[PDB]
């Protein structure tokens, strides 16, 4: 039996403004700093440890997984920092208050928007300052491979070689692993971990900055899941 510990980022600066965010790389607000110490405070106090963490590229999600690093004094276990663990791409709405979105386009519109399994954002134009062409995270990513909008479907495809490739195969070798992401990525990957159907993942909501545990059998199916606090 193994356990794999999954964790969204703290609140930042554009979940306190209702903001879509998808790939802009904003920060942690300071509710957000404390929720990532809370956190690894409790993995600490509950007597967890790790071997490895992955996170994504995005500053949110690692500032949280240094903050639980440095209240478990692990700031030395390897890092794997992959632009398969991004948040879900939200094309031409990132960085668009969604109450605003809402009332110009109507609340299904962003609702299709938002948790269509199927049904992408508008996407960004190839020229847009917000696209990823340019950008050092992304420089060894083929072109054809970067989004300029993403549905779930599309951000679980992007999420599961990382979990066939790497993350799976740590788990096997008996390294105590942590997750450190994003709302949309850690749906996607609970998705495919968990079996859910494109209908049932709708409704699947993840809070910032709660650990969430998974123990799994040998062929790494999940026996059960539960948060901590
Ligand atoms: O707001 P977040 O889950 O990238």
């Amino acid at each position: 039996m193994y356990k794999l510990v999954l964790i969204r980022h703290g609140e930042s600066t554009w979940n306190k403004e209702n903001r879509f965010t998808g790939w802009v790389d904003v920060d942690l607000t300071e509710q957000g700093n404390r929720e990532a110490r809370q956190a690894g405070q409790l993995l600490k106090e509950a007597g967890y440890t790790f071997d490895i963490a992955y996170t994504s590229v995005l500053k949110r999600a690692i500032r949280t997984l240094w903050h639980v690093q440095d209240q478990m004094d692990l700031m030395y276990v390897p890092v794997v920092h992959s632009w398969r663990l991004n948040e879900r791409h939200y094309g031409a709405l990132s960085g668009l208050n969604k109450a605003e979105t809402a009332a110009k386009y109507g609340d299904e519109q962003v609702l299709v928007w938002r948790r269509s399994y199927d049904t992408p954002p508008p996407a960004l134009e190839p020229g847009d300052e917000r696209a990823p062409y340019a950008d050092p995270r992304y420089a060894k990513v083929p072109r054809e491979q970067l989004p300029l909008t993403e549905c779930l479907k599309d951000t679980v495809a992007r999420v599961l070689p990382l979990w066939n490739e790497s993350i799976a195969p740590a788990v096997k070798a008996g390294k105590q692993v942590l997750i450190a992401a994003h709302g949309n990525s850690l749906r996607a990957l609970i998705k495919y971990l968990d079996g859910i159907s494109d209908a049932d993942i709708v409704g699947l909501n993840i809070p910032n900055g709660v650990p969430l545990v998974y123990e799994l059998d040998e062929s790494l199916t999940p026996i059960r899941h539960y948060y901590l606090g």
